[PDB]
């Protein structure tokens, strides 16, 4: 997160960590066994790790568990980062408390204005790398259709919106993919991608959660 603060410990109790030796994307606890996160960041030999702040140190209230299984959505496109969605289904359940709980889907799509929280420990520079130890949060509004394609000609599908400042220097960046997009509660999007990192007039660009709720559902309810 660049340009963001310190979250505080498990302040964002569903945010999720995916760990296969290091941390590499963010992720969201949707119910006890599944967790939501980017297409893009499947990858075998997953962990997943809950209740987590400082990512570096064991401090009480994790919770590692392994992926069972991963589930790329089918139409997911790697060039154009399309339908970027995965679920992973957790081996055991998570114990739900105060540190560790889920986020809600959205029953509808979130309008430009609206502001959400964008949580991650992914790159914190614009210009270099920096990874934090603890969770860092981004309150950032949801852009317009017009201003979103204005600033990514082409390259904006139905599924995905911009959300972030077009005067640059506040967005989320690389290890962060994966991570909530949460909107009055609801899990609006997906850390998707981005041109570079807080630049001007480029804005993050995120999954559009609200398109996928009956595929989530109608997965995690055959699996
Ligand atoms: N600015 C953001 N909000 C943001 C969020 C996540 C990741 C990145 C870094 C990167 N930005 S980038 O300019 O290097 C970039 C932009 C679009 C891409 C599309 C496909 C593949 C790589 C891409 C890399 C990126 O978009 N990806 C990381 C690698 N995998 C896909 C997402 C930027
Ligand atoms: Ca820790």
């Amino acid at each position: 997160i660049v340009g963001g603060y310190t979250c505080g410990a498990n302040t964002v109790p569903y945010q999720v960590s995916l760990n296969s030796g290091y941390h590499f994307c963010g992720g969201s606890l949707i119910n006890s066994q599944w967790v939501v996160s980017a297409a893009h960041c499947y990858k075998s030999g997953i962990q997943v790790r809950l209740g987590e702040d400082n990512i570096n140190v064991v401090e009480g209230n994790e919770q590692f568990i392994s992926a069972s299984k991963s589930i790329v959505h089918p139409s997911y496109n790697s060039n154009t980062l399309n339908n970027d969605i995965m679920l992973i289904k957790l081996k055991s359940a998570a114990s739900l408390n105060s540190r560790v709980a889920s986020i809600s889907l959205p029953t509808s799509c979130a309008s430009a204005g609206t502001q959400c929280l964008i949580s991650g420990w992914g790159n914190t520079k614009s210009s270099g790398t920096s990874y934090p130890d603890v969770l860092k949060c981004l309150k950032a509004p949801i852009l317009s259709d017009s201003s979103c394609k204005s600033a990514y000609p082409g390259q904006i599908t139905s599924n995905m919106f911009c959300a972030g400042y077009l005067e640059g220097g506040k967005d989320s960046c690389q290890g962060d993919s994966g991570g909530p997009v949460v909107c009055s509660g609801k899990l609006q999007g997906i850390v998707s991608w981005g041109s570079g990192c807080a630049q001007k007039n480029k804005p993050g660009v995120y999954t559009k959660v609200c398109n996928y709720v009956s595929w989530i559902k109608q997965t995690i309810a055959s699996n």
